[PDB]
DNA sequence: CGGGTTTTTGTTAAGGGCTGTATCACTGTGTAAGACAGGCCAGATC
């Protein structure tokens, strides 16, 4: 009995979308170079802007570009150094 | 109360990559004065 897509587990969702996975990967590496993740997030942003949710698309662009809700290692290194944090104290703080 | 049928859930093997944890040899905080026995000279003395 079918219930819903996101109600399944990871392996079950993979079993259910293996066909679309193969199709998208082949039709993306035929002509579009082969970057599967690129075509994936591009199609997702397009389907999301179809619902004109500018906010969600901007947040996803920020996440996938590293500029919000998550720091690149250089910035947190500068924070760990310029604030005189130790390696164990930063660890506790990060733990 | 089971077949027929369907959607979830493991299961093996080998390799890759990110995350967490044990291990090594060490540290910094326990830090100033007083009690007492022995020697010794200045001096009252009988």
């Amino acid at each position: 009995p079918r219930q819903h897509l996101l109600s399944l587990t990871r392996r079950a969702q993979k079993h259910r979308l293996r066909e679309l996975k193969i199709q998208v990967k082949e039709f993306a590496d035929k002509e579009e170079g082969g970057d599967v993740k690129a075509v994936c997030l591009t199609l997702f942003l397009l389907a999301l802007r179809a619902r004109n949710e500018h906010r969600q698309a901007d947040e996803l662009e920020a996440i996938m570009q590293g500029r919000g809700s998550g720091l690149q290692p250089a910035v947190c290194l500068a924070i760990r150094v310029n604030t005189f944090l130790s390696c164990s104290q930063y660890h506790k703080m990060y733990r």
